[PDB]
């Protein structure tokens, strides 16, 4: 399994030796299982959309995936790779929304054709006509005979060949397109085997969304490179009710499932002590953290809330990476059985040093130890020289996991991936910031959000979860902390959504003295304006991720929904 060059290679192993033994089993309302695929199964439906790619002469050119998440959006993303056909999985457009971010990625990825279902093809043809031309072809894959497999011709696939186009969520600027090679995906998929252990016997479910990051490389894919069932849901099942997520994994007996941060947060809190005395997670071993800060009280308050039903914190898999390093870099709490929780000064951060507070003292939770024969340096972002200990940088990762670069975009593959620093080369600049302690990466967060005011450094994060908690009135989550120019002068503008309870008789200056009261306690910082927004229009990725550029441009151009203003 392990001198597989490619996943078409290794599938087709699966298929042969574990036929029979189910692959994915997808429950529609995150309750009742509604489909299921077999490793043959799943093999046979590849070879056919594969086929169906070929006659459609998709081969060597890109093709967005537009599916809601279940089996057809796997079955289309390995018929992409059996075919040859360089896939750009996406989130399928919604009624009622523009396709201004699905036409985005088309012109970027200069695709000719979009993967979809009959439903969806049936609604969204004519617009592609329309944005995109005649020339483009939106194929339907959901009604391929298993039969036209048996015209699969199979291409010569090595692993410096490009899979598929894993595009930015694009929180810090547009969307990125990542050229994941073959080998990057076996490479990678490795690299989390080596840290999760899993086995043939370990059994996984993912509510996570399967176009990206988490939900792709590690709930796809990863099933498929350890031979082993996973259960799969909607996102919206488990964001609708949580306690989906839990009694799946008590169902199951499920040994590895995992999330960002605020997932466990959700759990805790909306989940009932009579849900809780349904449960028994004694069976989960791996409950892995990705894709968002690691916060230490998160980490508790699941463990305490849920250590009646069975579970331990030692469980908890601290995860770090990107879609340029395909998918993990660090991971693991080392020779702890707990996640490494270092407390430190807060200032000194603010100023590029790890040290004991002599101050008010932060608690940062490690992201990992480096996973592998992968290399972490921590590098001045201007200088390009190699932090000392104790020095906060920009995280460099060397690795056979790094992709081949940005889509057609040049001169940017050059400054991030060509990264020299002394006598090294060949790094990769992650943009994000963050130290080495103990043999684990520390995160600290993303340079280009860094807000810098009064030539001290400050964490947008930081800022947000302190607005968030001031007033009852103000959703968490919802939040973005920018910096805005006045007279040549950095200066701190907060945008915030106001609760939907709480729009209607709203004091703006009650709030936002509780707001500016305690960014000055905690940060020192005086906003110079708060911007209260209506429920849900914070500008957000299609994850959710908040993007705070866009809050700062709507802010200087009054693009926003505005429930209350003070300056
Ligand atoms: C059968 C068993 C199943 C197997 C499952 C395996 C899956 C586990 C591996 C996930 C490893 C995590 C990667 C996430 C990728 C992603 O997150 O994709 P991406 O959209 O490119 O965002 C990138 C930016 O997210 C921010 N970030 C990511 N990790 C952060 C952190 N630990 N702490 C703070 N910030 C963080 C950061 O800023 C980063 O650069
Ligand atoms: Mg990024």
């Amino acid at each position: 399994v392990g001198q597989f060059a490619n996943f078409v290679d290794l599938l087709q192993y699966r298929a042969k030796l574990q036929a029979r033994k189910t692959v994915f089993s997808f429950l529609a309302d995150g309750e009742a299982e509604s489909a299921a695929l077999t490793y043959g199964e799943l093999d046979q439906k590849a070879q056919a959309i594969a086929a169906f790619l070929q006659a459609n002469q998709a081969q060597g050119q890109r093709a967005l995936l537009l599916y809601p998440p279940g089996l057809e959006f796997i079955g289309a993303f390995l018929g992409c790779l059996y075919a040859g056909v360089v896939a750009v999985p996406a989130y399928p457009p919604r009624p009622n929304k523009s396709f201004d971010r699905l036409h985005s990625i088309i012109q970027d990825a200069q695709a000719k054709f979009a993967l979809t279902t009959t439903e969806l093809k049936d609604k969204i043809a004519d617009r592609l006509e329309a944005l995109e031309g005649t020339d483009f072809h939106c194929l339907a894959t959901d009604q391929v005979e298993l039969i036209s497999g048996k015209n699969w011709q199979k291409p010569n696939i090595s692993g410096t060949d490009l899979a598929f186009l894993q595009y930015t969520s694009g929180s810090t600027g547009d969307p990125k397109g990542v050229m994941v090679s073959h080998h990057n995906l076996i490479h990678n998929s490795g690299l989390i085997n080596q840290g999760f252990q899993d086995t043939e016997a370990s059994m996984g479910v993912s509510w996570l969304p399967p176009y990206h990051d988490m939900g792709l490389i590690g709930g796809i894919l990863q099933p498929i490179y350890v031979g082993i069932t996973q259960i799969l849901m909607p996102p919206v099942a488990f964001l609708q009710r949580p306690f989906r997520w839990l009694k799946a994994i008590n169902d199951y007996r499920v040994s590895t499932s995992g999330a960002p941060n605020f997932a466990y947060d959700l759990c805790a809190s909306q989940i009932t002590p009579e849900q809780i005395r349904e449960l028994d997670l004694s069976c989960w071993r791996l409950a892995f953290s990705g894709a968002e800060p690691i916060r230490a009280v998160t980490l508790e308050n699941f463990a305490k809330t849920f250590a009646t039903a069975g579970f331990q914190k030692s469980a908890f898999y601290p995860c770090y990476g990107m879609a340029e390093t395909t998918l993990i870099v660090s991971g693991g709490n080392g020779a702890a059985q707990l996640p490494q929780e270092i407390i430190v000064s807060k200032q000194g951060i603010e100023a590029n040093q790890v040290r004991p507070a002599q101050e008010t003292t932060v608690t940062l939770v490690g992201s990992g130890e480096v996973i592998g024969d992968q290399i972490v340096k921590i590098v001045d972002p201007q200088a390009l020289t190699e932090c000392t200990v104790g020095e906060i940088g920009e995280v460099w990762v060397k690795g056979e996991s790094v992709a081949q670069g940005y889509w057609q975009k040049p001169d940017l593959t050059q400054q991030q991936f060509q990264g020299n620093v002394g006598a090294e080369t060949g790094f990769l600049r992650t943009g994000d910031l963050g130290f080495l302690q103990g043999g684990e990466l520390y995160i600290t967060g993303r340079l280009k959000d860094l807000l810098i005011i009064r030539g001290r450094n400050h964490y947008p994060q930081d800022i947000e979860l302190t607005v968030e908690v001031a007033h009852p009135a103000l959703r968490q989550g919802a939040g973005a902390a920018v910096s805005v120019d006045v007279n040549g002068e950095e200066q701190l503008v907060i945008v915030q959504e106001v609760e939907r309870k709480y729009a209607r008789k709203l004091n703006v200056a009650a709030v936002a003295q509780a707001i500016r009261g305690a960014i000055a306690a905690e940060h020192q910082l005086q906003p110079q304006a708060i911007c209260f927004i209506k429920p849900g229009s914070i500008p957000k990725t299609s994850s959710g991720k908040i993007r705070r550029h866009a809050c700062k441009a709507g802010f200087l151009d009054g693009s926003l929904a505005v429930v209350g203003e003070w300056q």
